[PDB]
Parts: C-alpha cells; sequence; structure tokens
C-alpha cells in the first residue's frame, strides 16, 4: 500500500518515457505540499478574518504591491497579516509562520526611482522579510535595491523580478548578486513575444535549479479564478507544469488581491501543487543535481549531499535541521529530497524567509534554554520530531535524518545521524 | 558547411545538451524557429467559423482538421460546414505553394450505456459525407469502440477513431482502449469534471507517454487558449498550456469556443501556430529518440526497421527532410512515432490518406495526381522528385541539402523496406 | 523462440545495468556469432609450410605477419609465395574462400632518427610483392608515417599503414599518428620495456577507446598466449588477456612466437578464435552503441549517414547479417565503427580489398570472381545473392532471418547511399 | 569544468592530474578509456589486498619480513601439502614476522592467516582429512578458511559445523572450482562470507575460453551482494622462474582489479617460486595502478541503483559517507568497527577515500583485508571512563595514524563514521572534519 501511493511506481521508473505512463490518478499524494504559495494582498484579502482563512488555505508568503496603494494603506496590511498570525501562536508545535514581501513599484522610464527609494525604507522600517524587485536589467540594479535597504536592512532578502529581454540577456550576473528571481510574465509576455515566455520561465527555473536559489512563477496561474470559483484547463495545466519545472514558489496576484474566491485560488494551488510533487521524477532529478552541483570543500555542503543521499536509501520521513540564517535548509533544498525538510530555527526572519526554497518547512523554537549545549541541540531536534508527529510528518517507526553542526553559531554544520522515530 | 548561425537557431545548443538540466539551462529566447509546424491544429467549427471567407483565413493561420460538434446543430447544419470546409480548401488548388488538404473530423454527441440512437444516426452522416475522423465522446471500455466501429457500416472502415477519454472508467481501462483505438483524445473538459480538477494534469501526460510509446495519434483539448473566445491576447497560463501539451508529445493540439464561437478565430489559430513551432523546437530530441528506441519493441516488420533506420539517419546528417511514399499513411506514421527533428513529407495518390496523416506529429501532406508511369521504378522516382520539388517550392529544401527517402521494394502497400541518402539537386 | 534468446549472452545483453549485465553472464549460453576479431599469426619456421598453412587458414588465421626484423628478402617472399599457394588452394570453391592478408612488419630505425635504409628497402619489396598492410615499427611522431608512406611510393598508395606504439613518445604524440595513420598496433613487447611495465595496460585500453572513437583499426599485440609456444594449453592469465583485449574493443588479436617458432601454432589460433567468440558475446551493446553514437559527430557524407542509419536497422530486427558492397573496403569500415552485433559480409571484386577488411572488427569478406553482368542493376543483384548463398552455406544465415543490405546508387567507390531491409528466402 | 572549477582552483591544476582523475570525470565510459595517461601517477595508498601462499620459498622469519614490507596482508596455508607440524610452525614464523613491526603501534600492519583446504575429492561431502584440518585451524586462531570444491550451500555448513563453537568467527571464502559451484553460485554466496574464483580447476573442469565469464560474472555479483571476492591462480605464473612477468600476466593482475575483485592471490609464484618478493611488489604496483583507473562516476552510480533501499542505520551512514567523500575529494573516511562490518558497508560502495578503521578486535583488524579500500589499526590503549572521550581518542588515532603513513595532511577533508552507543551494529553518525 506503502509503495501504490505518492506515484512511487513511476519514481522507480527507468526511463522518463516509463515515468510518465506509470502516472496513476488514484495514487494519492501523502507528502506535505512542498512549493509555498505566494498570494498577493488586497481589497479580497485584507481583513484579519480572511487572511486567518486564507494561512490555513496555505499562504506561506504574503506579498504587497506597492504599485497601487498608499504607505498607510501597506502598514494595515502588514499589521491584519501579523495579528492573523499571531492568532495560531498559542500551539508552538503547529504555529506557522508566514513571511511578509514588499514588491516595489518599479523604475518605469526611468535606475532606482525615488518612490522605490522611500518605499524600500518602509519596508526596513516594518520589518520586511523579501524584497520583489520590479524590472531588474542589471547587477547593478540589485546593488541600488540593496543600497537603498541600509544596514538595518541587511537580512532581507532581494528576489529580483525578470520583466523584459534585457534581464533575461543578463540573466546570469542578476542572479549571482540576488538572493532569488521571480519569473514576471506579466511584464515579460508584453516585452518578449509571448510565444516564447515558456522558453524564458524553464530555461530561469533551471538555471537557479543549478545554483541553488529560490525561483518564484509567477502573474495569470489561475486567471479566471477572479471571477469564476473553478479555474480553466490551462490553468490547472500551468501551476502543475511550473512545479514540474522545479519552481520553489508559485504566486496569486489578482485571484487574492481584488478577486472572489481568494481562499478558494490558495486551496487550487495548494491541491496542484501536492499532486505535482508526488510526479516528480526523483531518479533522474536527482542524479542530475547530484552530478551538476560542483564539487565542495564546505562541510555544510558536504553534510547537505551526504543528508539527502542517506534520506533517499531509507525513505526517511524527514530531515531535520538546526538553522540560523536558513542557509543549512537551503542546502538541503537545492538537491530536491523527497523526505521535508524540517528546519528548527530560535530566528523568526528565517522562519519566515525559508519558505522561498521547496520543501523547507520551518518551526520557530520558542521553548527554554538548556545550559548544556547538547542538551539544547538534543531538545531543538525532539521539538522537529514532536511537531512532525503533530502535523501528520512522522509517526513512531519512521526513520529521519538529523543535520547539527559541531558548535554554536551559524556555519559549522557537519554532522549528519540516522535516527529512529520512538 | 553550414555555418555557425545555422547551430544557433531552432534550440539546437538546447538540443545537443548532455542532460535535461543542461538543456532547459541552455533555451535561449533570441533561437529562432526554423522548421515547418508539426503538430497539428484541429479548429472546430461554428457561428464564428464557418463562412467560405473566415475558412480560407483559418487554413491560411494554420488549420490542418476541421472538427464538427454534433453536440449541436442539425445534419444539414453540419453538411453545409463540410461544404464550406471543401469550398475553402480547393480554392487554393490553382496554387502548389498555397493547396494543403484538410481533414474533416465528426465529434459524436455521445451516450446510456453505449452507443446513443443519435450517435448511430450522425456515424451514418459521416460516412455518407466521407469524414475522415471519429471523436468518439465519452470512450469507457474497449466494447465502445467496437460499437463506434460497426456502426462505421460497410463502407467506413478506412475512417480513423480518435476515442475520446472523459471519466475515471476510460482512464482506467485506457490500455483497452488505445489497443482498440487509432488514437486519443485527451478531453479535459469533462475529465475535469469527472475526477479532480488537479489530477487532470496526470491523466495528460500518462495518455500522451502511452500513446507516444504505442506509436499511435494524441490529441490534446479543451480550453487551451480560453480567454481569446473575449480577448485579443491569451493568458501566461494559456500560452504555457499550449507549450506543454507539445512538448508532453501531443500530436495534435485542438481550439473548441476559441473558433467556433469566439471573437478571434483566425488570431486563436495564429496563436497556437506560434506556441507550438517554439516548443518544438524546445523539444529534447537526444534523451527522446534514445527512450523511443529503448521503449519500442525489437521489431520484424520491415516498415518498422526502415522507420528507425531512416529517422536515425536524418539525425546524423541534420536531414532538412524524410520524403515517403505511402498509400495509407502507415510509412509516415512509423517516421513519426520517433519523432524525428526533419519534416516527414508524404507522398500519396489517396485523398483520404494525405488529409488523416494531419494526426500525426510532423508529417506534411502531398497529394499526387499524375497519370501512373508503366514502369514502376519510373513511377517512384517521379513521386521522389515531386516531393523534392514541392519541398523547394516550400522552403523545406535548396540545392545542397541533404533528404532522406523511404520506399518499398514492390508496388502496393506494406511493402516499405529501403532508406536512401540523397542530395538535393 | 526462447532458446534464441538464451545463447550469445543475449540475457546479460538486455541488461539495464553494467553491473547487471556482468551478473548475468552465463557460461552455459553459447556463442552463436561468427567470430569477429581478426587473428594475425606471425609467419616463420614454424608455419612456412604450405600444409601447415592451410591447417592455419581452417583454424582463423585472417592476417599472416612478416617480421622482417629476422630473415631476407629471399625468405620473406618464398613465406609470401607459401601462404598465396595455401590461400589459393581453396579458391575451387568460392562460396568458402577464405581471403588472408600479408602484412609486412619492419625492422624499425633502431639508433636512427628517422627511417632507416633497410626500411626503405623493405618498404619498396613489399610494394613489388604486393603487400597489403606494413605495420611500421616505432612510430614516434606524424613524420614518421609520412616518410613510410614516401618509400611506399606511387604504387603502394592502396597499402594500409598500420603504426606501432612502443614507446612513452609514441603514446604521448598518439592523437598526430592516428590522423595520419590508417590504424593502430599496441606493441605491448617493446612498449613493457620503455614504459613500467604496470603502465601498458593503461596505454592499451587508452589507444584502444581513442582507435574505436575514430573508427580505425587497432591491434593488440605481444605475449597473448605466450606460455603456448611449448605448451598445450595457456596459462589463465593468457587467455583473461585474450579476452580483455577483445572487451577492450580490439579489432585484430596477434600471435608472435606462438605462431612463428612455437610447436603449437594451429592449437594457439584454434584457441584465440575460441577465447574471441566468447569475449564478443559478452560485449554489452546496449551501452557501447549508445556512446559509440553519441561520439561520433555529425555528417553530411551519404556512406557515413548510411551505415549508421543500416546498424540501427540490423539492432532493430536482430538481423543476422549486414551485407555491403565495397570496393575499397571503406563501406564495411564505416558500418564496423558503429560495432554491430550482426555479421558485415562485404561483398567486393578487388582482391587487395578482401584482404584489407580483415583489419576491422565483425567483417567478413567475400572475393567475387564473375565479370560483370551488362545492366549493372542485375551485377548489383548477383553480388547481394552471392553474399546470400556463401552466408547460406557458412552457417551465419538461414531461410527466415532478416539481412539489411548496403549498396550505392551508382558504380564505383564513394556512392554507398542506400539501406535495404531483406528476408531470407 | 564548472563543476570542479572552484575545487580546481583550490586543490590545483596538479591534483586534478594525478590518480587518472581527468578519466574518472568523464561523461561516458569511451571517454574515461581515451582519457586514462600514463603520466597520471598513482597518489593513494593501494586497496586490494595480496594474498601470499606460505611455502619452502617464503616460509623463514627475515623472507616474511620482506614480504610483509614488499605488501602481503593474507598468509596463505595450502593444506594439500604438507603435515599440521609443517603448517604450525609457518604461521608460528608468520606471528613472528608480524610482531617484530609492533614495537610502533601507529605503523604497524596486520596479517591475516588463510586455511586452505585439501577438499573433498572423489568424496560427496566434508572430507576426514578436512574435519582434522579445520580442527588444526581453529586450534592455532586462523583468520579465514579457503574452502576447496564447494558445490552448494551444504558443503558451507559441514565446514561451519567443523569449525565448531570455537570457530564462529572465522570467514569462510567458499572457493568456486567447477560448473556445480558456478551453476549454485547464488545460494553458496548467501551462506558464505565471501568467494575465491579458483582458476586453476575452473579452467580443467569447464573450457578454458569460458573461465573469464564465470570470473567477472562471480566478482559481479560478489560487489552487488557487498562480499569479499578473491581473483586467484596463475596471474604471475611466469614470475615462479622469471624475474618479470609477461604482458598477459600484468594486464591479468590489472584486469582482475578493474573487474572489481577485493583481493589478488599468489600461488607457486611465492609457496615455490625464485621470485617470491618481486612477485608481491609486482601486484602491488599492478593494483594501485589500476585502482586509480577505476570509473567511479558510473560504478558508484550502479552499486547505488542496484543496491536496495534500507532501514539498516549502518547501510544508511556507509551511503551517506561515500557520498559526502566524493562530494569534497576526502582523503579519508576513518571508521570505529568492533567486527569490521561498518567497514565492510563503506568498502561494497567503492569509495575513492581510504577507509581507515580503527578496532580493538586484532582479529577483526586482520579480517578486514578481505574488504578493498580498508586499513585496518589496532588500537591497543585501554579504555577512558566517560564513552564519548574514548570514542574521540580512537578517532584521534585514525588520524595520527593517517598522517604518519601519508594518508592525510594539514587541511585535508575527512568523514569520521561512529554510532551512538557502545557495541556493535549501532553506526548512525557521519562526520566531515577539516584536518588541522
Ligand atoms: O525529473 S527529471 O529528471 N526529468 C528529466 C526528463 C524530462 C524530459 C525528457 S525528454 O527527453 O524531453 C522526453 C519527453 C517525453 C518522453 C520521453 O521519453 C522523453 C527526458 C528526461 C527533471 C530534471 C530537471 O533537471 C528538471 O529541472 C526537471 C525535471 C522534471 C521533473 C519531473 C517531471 O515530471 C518532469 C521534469
Ligand atoms: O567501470 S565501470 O563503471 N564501467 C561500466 C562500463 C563498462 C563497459 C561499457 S561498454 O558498453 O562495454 C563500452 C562502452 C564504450 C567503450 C567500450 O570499449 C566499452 C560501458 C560501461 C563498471 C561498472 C560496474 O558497475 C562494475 O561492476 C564494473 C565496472 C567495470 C569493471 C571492469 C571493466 O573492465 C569495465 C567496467
Ligand atoms: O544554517 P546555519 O545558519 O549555518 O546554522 C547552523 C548552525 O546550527 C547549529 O546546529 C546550532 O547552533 P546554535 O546553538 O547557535 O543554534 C550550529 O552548530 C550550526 O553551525
Ligand atoms: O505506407 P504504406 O501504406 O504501407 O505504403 C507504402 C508502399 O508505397 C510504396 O513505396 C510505393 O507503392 P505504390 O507504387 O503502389 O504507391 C510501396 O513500395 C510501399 O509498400
Ligand atoms: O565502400 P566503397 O569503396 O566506397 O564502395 C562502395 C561502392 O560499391 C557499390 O555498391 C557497387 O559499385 P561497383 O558496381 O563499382 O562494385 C557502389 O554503388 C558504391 O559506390
Ligand atoms: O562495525 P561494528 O562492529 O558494528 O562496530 C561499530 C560500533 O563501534 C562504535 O562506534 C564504538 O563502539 P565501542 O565503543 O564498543 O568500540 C559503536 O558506536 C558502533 O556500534
Ligand atoms: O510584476 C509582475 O509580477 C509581472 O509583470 O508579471
Ligand atoms: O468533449 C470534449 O472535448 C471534452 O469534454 O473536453
Ligand atoms: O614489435 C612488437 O610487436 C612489440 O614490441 O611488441
Ligand atoms: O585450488 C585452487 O586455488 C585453484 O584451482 O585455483
Ligand atoms: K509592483
Ligand atoms: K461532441
Ligand atoms: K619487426
Ligand atoms: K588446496
Ligand atoms: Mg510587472
Ligand atoms: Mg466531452
Ligand atoms: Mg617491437
Ligand atoms: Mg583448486
Amino acid at each position: 500500500a506503502f509503495f501504490q501511493q505518492q506515484q512511487l511506481p513511476a519514481a522507480m521508473a527507468d526511463t522518463f518515457l516509463e515515468h510518465l505512463c506509470l502516472l496513476d490518478i488514484d495514487s494519492e499524494p501523502v507528502a506535505a505540499r512542498s512549493t509555498s504559495i505566494i498570494a498577493t494582498i488586497g481589497p479580497a484579502s485584507r481583513s484579519v478574518e480572511r487572511l486567518k482563512e486564507m494561512i490555513k488555505a496555505g499562504m506561506n508568503i504574503a506579498r504587497l504591491n506597492f504599485s497601487h496603494g498608499s504607505h498607510e494603506y501597506h502598514a494595515e496590511s502588514i499589521a491584519n497579516v501579523r495579528e492573523a498570525v499571531e492568532s495560531f501562536a498559542g500551539s508552538p508545535l503547529s504555529y506557522r509562520p508566514v513571511a511578509i514581501a514588499l514588491d516595489t513599484k518599479g523604475p518605469g522610464s526611468g535606475g532606482l526611482s525615488e518612490q522605490d527609494v522611500r518605499d524600500l525604507r518602509f519596508g526596513v522600517e516594518h520589518g520586511v522579510d523579501i524584497v520583489f524587485a520590479s524590472f531588474v536589467r542589471k547587477a547593478s540594479d540589485v546593488a541600488a535595491v540593496r543600497a537603498a535597504l541600509g544596514p538595518e536592512g541587511h537580512g532581507i532578502k532581494i528576489i529580483s523580478k525578470i520583466e523584459n529581454h534585457e534581464g533575461v540577456k543578463r540573466f546570469d550576473e542578476i542572479l549571482e548578486v540576488s538572493d532569488g528571481i521571480m519569473v514576471a510574465r506579466g511584464d515579460l509576455g508584453i516585452e518578449i513575444p509571448a510565444e516564447k515566455v515558456f522558453l524564458a520561465q524553464k530555461m530561469m527555473i533551471g538555471r537557479c535549479n543549478l545554483a541553488g536559489k529560490p525561483v518564484v512563477c509567477a502573474t495569470q496561474m489561475l486567471e479566471s479564478m477572479i471571477t469564476k470559483p473553478r479555474p480553466t484547463r490551462a490553468e490547472t495545466s500551468d501551476v502543475a507544469n511550473a512545479v514540474l519545472d522545479g519552481a520553489d514558489c508559485i504566486m496569486l496576484s489578482g485571484e487574492t488581491a481584488k478577486g472572489n474566491f481568494p481562499v478558494e485560488a490558495v486551496k487550487m494551488q495548494h491541491a496542484i501543487a501536492r499532486e505535482a510533487e508526488a510526479a516528480v521524477y526523483h531518479r533522474q532529478l536527482f542524479e542530475e543535481l547530484r552530478r551538476a552541483a560542483p564539487l565542495s570543500r564546505d562541510p555544510t555542503e558536504v553534510t547537505a549531499i551526504g543528508a539527502v543521499e542517506a534520506a533517499f536509501k531509507c525513505c526517511a520521513a524527514a530531515i531535520i535541521v538546526l538553522t540560523t540564517t536558513g542557509r543549512s535548509a537551503q542546502l538541503l533544498s537545492r538537491y530536491r529530497p523527497r523526505a521535508a525538510v524540517i528546519a528548527v530555527t530560535r530566528s523568526a526572519q528565517a522562519a519566515r524567509q525559508v519558505h522561498l526554497c521547496r520543501g523547507v518547512f520551518p518551526l520557530l523554537y520558542r521553548e527554554p534554554p538548556e545550559a548544556i549545549w547538547a542538551d539544547d541541540v538534543d531538545r531543538r531536534v525532539q521539538f522537529g520530531i514532536e511537531s512532525g508527529k503533530l502535523r501528520g510528518f512522522l509517526r513512531v517507526g519512521d526513520l529521519v535524518i538529523v543535520v547539527t553542526g559541531w558548535r554554536p553559531g551559524s556555519g559549522y554544520t557537519n554532522i549528519m545521524r540516522v535516527l529512529s522515530i520512538s
């Protein structure tokens, strides 16, 4: 029965053709949904009660579109998101962190506009986790956004939006200096021929997967759901194909910001992503990611590949990782394990930001410290297990891979352990 | 010999990649498609696309198959639609550069437990009006196909039956349905109501894979460019859907309300044409051909053996085309199953086979009507040169190009056993 | 039949990994195919008798090597005459006649920088006596090959030059030597003295791989069955060495003292024949063909394009043979480079080409002696039928087998362009 | 280039020219062959063990010391010749030569003692002489038994029964010497600790031209099972009378190592030949060259794909450690082992990194020579009061011996494999450590 669920017969196939032939509509997904959902906040999704329903439906990142509304409007949106998120903090083992992302207006006819400098400063002052930088055309555009965030905003992630021919052509230099990329298909589909957008999307997703950096697929994914309760056949296909391409995040714009069915749009993306993740051909995917990733003398990099290899060998239910900045969880995520990467962190910001990496489930550790560091480590590992059992990731008898470091502080991950649950 | 510019077009750097990941990374928006569009476009005929003048524009835009939806309209209405399609098609008989055969497909209303009374009458109408294809609605088991086959009476056994998979039972009994059908249509509209909407992509990808493995045509249908019923440009999800259906391995892509009742039927055909061309160049032939090769069982049928040898030869020299002589379309279909990058120019004396080969990806039919030569080998050479001269006229070929020529050792269907490498003079 | 798929290591050949392939090797799986790796026997006092040479031809000797390091021109002329007398004693039965090449192995440069004066005299002797191949000793650079070519003069243009790599400089300048040579010999005797003995296997495997990639013949030579000079059976290391040279990809295997001066020259040839047959069935064609196909560059040469198409077609139907008409042996060589499992039966009128094609693995030469038919297409058909009748007589073919037939569109060398699937009747 | 560029800048182009690294990074087996370089020197320690047969030519304590220095890892006693008194003196001479180097524990080399039985002869099962010889082996503390002419699983059960309750730790390596042994191979391997391809008798029992098929098949199946396989007989035969081997003999040794043999053997070459030490030196030289020429890229992928999924933490830690070692070009994998099992599970994935096995068991240290790439270190220190400190001391002993023998240098990365509690069967931890 275990080997009939989550497309396991299709995953064991020797060729991609055989894998496609073995896909079964009756094979139910069992793993937790790995691809994060970014929902744009607007009139249709601004109330605290509506936001609680969207968090329950699967929203992981709240997007504020600074192309519309005043700073006062966005500050109220941020406050409503935080109020809805903290209404579930009473149960720490099931609490779900939600990242706040600021999408800039852009340069327009102009480098960095004066409105963008003011909006970026607003973001730092209001503690946003991510910036979706509009119309990035070169590496210097990223440096300008980084400078406008100042010294108080060093920790904010910059996701560069590729929206035109120049951004596509200078992609490598942009990715090198960015934390991740957004395939902004709306403007891209106007700037380049509409029939070429799929080539740009597939290329950028592939290069981001190669680099181990987050990639977001955005715009018109479930467009008809702005007015209709069910999407079209092309829309469900689009969401499934973005997940199959290798997108870490999928986004909703008007579907959540102004549409009549914002919660239903989030539920639909959740349902499709789960089905598409089970249909991923891990046999060739892991081999290609493994082969393409360069040799490394960094112990976090070395422990990550060893842990993902160990997880596949035993069909581990999860990889529990201790992370300060989210980096150790990101290096596990780049190898696309089938096992959930449960990231136990004390940093509330890192817990929100790791939603950018596919298959990373953040757990914000709010338990008292232990005097002995070794006891403190084991306690964070046990917290990971208890929250995993509560959320359905783990059961007694399961095997897990535990990834820790040899000394406190970020940058010292070097240990992988095989642990039997209970 | 060919130049650096040649190897930068039609995603050739991405096609030469050693891994699928590298192939994706090398896809270039500046790499222009050069080959002719190989995925056929099926357009549904209705009030928005019924006039002879409108049909001429749709033929010019790229329509290869005209679909008549028997769920609406009378026999008199559909007979007028058929006559208008044939009039628009025959208006280009004077120009060899513009003439293109167009298949006529009858989509049945559907079942009740088995074949309905109206379906029996509509199938009979199809035989009487010389339709080429039947899109059989709600096929659930092999006996449903046998009923449609029996209804195609004594005169209609040459009509192709494309079974529409629209429900859970059709998906579950897929192998037995495909075995007795000529091809499959992934009818996503009803399938998306019968099974959870989020599972349709699994059924589509599975059916396309199994049809590619069997070497039988597969059509992807419904809501591909839905928003173009009222808007002049499609959404980002719609262009993605068309591209992904072509990348999945669909032989045909379809337009329903977009052409039957929408405000932009010609623009919807142009959009599918443009996306299919881009997606065909992005196909990863290196692994695709190896997997089609490995999955296909060993064969002692000379047509099947010649076809794989010809596709291998075409890839080795970057052949501009594979010219094949075919009476039933079978030789062109067996070439098409290996997904060559070279166009398969099928020269035939059968008008029906010329229309029906539009079901197979990459087959470009040429109807030959010259009186037969007394010496058979001269008749063969005349048809081979007809294919070369038409290929030059349409832009597929130039002097100095290499073509692969597929023929048999004696006249009559079923004896293909020869593959020649010819230099265009 | 099930019995067919149990023989010639077919279960091991169908394996998905090389590890599974090794695990499926069966000592009870008997080889069925004809032995494809040629045996070169060095001629000497133990193998000069016309009666002894007839037994060696029957045992499997394909090339007779004359070592010009020993004996006078008078001695070698008598060796040539004895070989030709033994070879021609079987010419009364043209369907079973076996051509035998004569190769001249030069003395070498010695302490000198380039071509010695004795080598110039020996090379002219070879041209005057009609030798087919030259095994050029101690080739260190491309200019050494050019000097051998110049010493053969205008009359020795058709002689094949196989460069012997016997020292560190030859290994280091391998690419430039292979580019100008017709093939290579891994001369392990001197190589094992010039470089550390424990590194010879790396040089052998490297040179065989590069020759396989270039599609040029490679010979593995020296001490393969050394103990058989005095003992009737070889050691376990010796049989392993022969099997591994064949598995590495050697086109030819050689006997030196074993045939020139030993007590068991016929048995040494029989032993190499027996081992080579077993090792050829154990070749993992699934990965080998895929890698040869992938590594070979794209080509606009019709012989090159037809060869890959014909090898692909032969694998698709498990063809018993590929019958090829050739004037210079080039069409058979281009088939051979893809390492088909099917025997390459080469029909030629050139007695020299028939002898020289023994350098290419899996090429079985048939010398056609009939004067031409007035109609060229009938002359082509008669030769193809001669190929089939010889194949049936020798055990390569049976009624019901499938064969691939490779021919050209006009007479003369260089115009091969047709591949045909034929059923044996 | 991009997948090795940063590591090439760090370790240097000279690092990536040695030990056939350009050939190992090739995308196809054809390219791998084309890139083999005679100028690419082997850097790693020799990982295929050498078994030398002891006889009149190699019996003296002084001769045995030279053979230990030349590379002998296992001493074979052929019970087809000589009395129990003769073999007891051979055992005593081997132990005396081995212990003459015990003064330096960081460089001491353990040597296993193997008893090769006479066989059943005309009989159906275990002979009476075999029962007496097997009892002699237990009484004299032999580490391994090479059981002659094993034809079915019941033959190995009989050998195990004849070893009694005191010989439970002795490894049984079944010799496949005839058609029946080849045909019933799977049932024999299942109950044996390993296999020996006994080519001498096999080459008489089956056609000589088919022995290579049996050798390659058995080596492949043993590699798949993760059990030791020995290639034996006539490997360097001409060295019985000549100082240098033939071209076929060096080729045979190299091909046995390339096939996947854990051990290579010398019979008459050491037992009665004129050049026993030179024969050991030649096998050492060839094995080093052949190990560097192994195509790890496809080999590791095939061993991973063929090995079934496992819920055993030792099994899971071993594959994770070998994957980690390949990612950073680790100089070694240091493993703590009681029975040798954890080192054996690392060895089955054929890492390029040396598997330095630290053990307190003198028998396990001798027996791990059966597994390719396992370098045993016998730890003689008394236990620390705190178990975690005792573990750390053992790991440091592995690093210090590794630096002393040339396996490790400051700046190298090492993979350390340990367990969570004392006793055999609890290996579950993999650590990446930088050598200081
Ligand atoms: O899982 S993968 O290894 N799939 C590789 C893959 C994909 C396409 C092709 S193919 O050669 O395009 C092809 C298409 C149809 C039938 C065929 O026989 C072959 C061959 C191999 C993969 C590798 C990547 O690097 C990537 O970014 C995405 C995916 C992927 C994952 C799951 C899917 O369902 C599809 C693609
Ligand atoms: O080293 S390997 O990865 N090589 C695999 C391998 C071996 C042979 C072939 S092959 O297809 O026979 C080939 C391809 C190209 C050129 C040739 O001359 C031969 C393809 C791939 C290997 C993989 C295994 O899983 C294994 O158990 C053993 C060996 C191996 C051992 C000894 C050899 O001589 C060769 C390979
Ligand atoms: O993922 P990051 O940011 O590198 O953090 C991983 C770190 O977490 C730890 O496991 C625990 O460290 P802390 O005690 O500081 O929380 C470290 O040993 C390791 O370096
Ligand atoms: O594709 P089909 O229907 O099998 O037709 C292929 C047939 O066409 C030919 O190439 C030419 O035949 P005709 O001259 O009868 O048209 C035959 O040799 C071959 O058998
Ligand atoms: O392999 P080669 O030397 O190029 O010979 C191939 C030639 O043999 C043929 O098949 C037969 O030609 P001939 O009639 O001259 O023998 C030609 O069509 C072809 O060009
Ligand atoms: O390889 P084996 O025989 O299973 O031994 C591995 C064992 O060695 C250890 O690392 C250390 O154990 P000891 O302290 O008993 O020597 C254990 O944690 C582990 O179970
Ligand atoms: O800004 C965006 O997200 C776009 O243009 O698609
Ligand atoms: O009938 C159709 O085409 C459907 O249901 O999708
Ligand atoms: O010359 C040779 O044949 C040799 O040196 O091996
Ligand atoms: O007994 C043996 O060792 C043999 O036959 O090789
Ligand atoms: K914006
Ligand atoms: K209908
Ligand atoms: K010579
Ligand atoms: K014995
Ligand atoms: Mg935009
Ligand atoms: Mg329907
Ligand atoms: Mg020499
Ligand atoms: Mg024996």
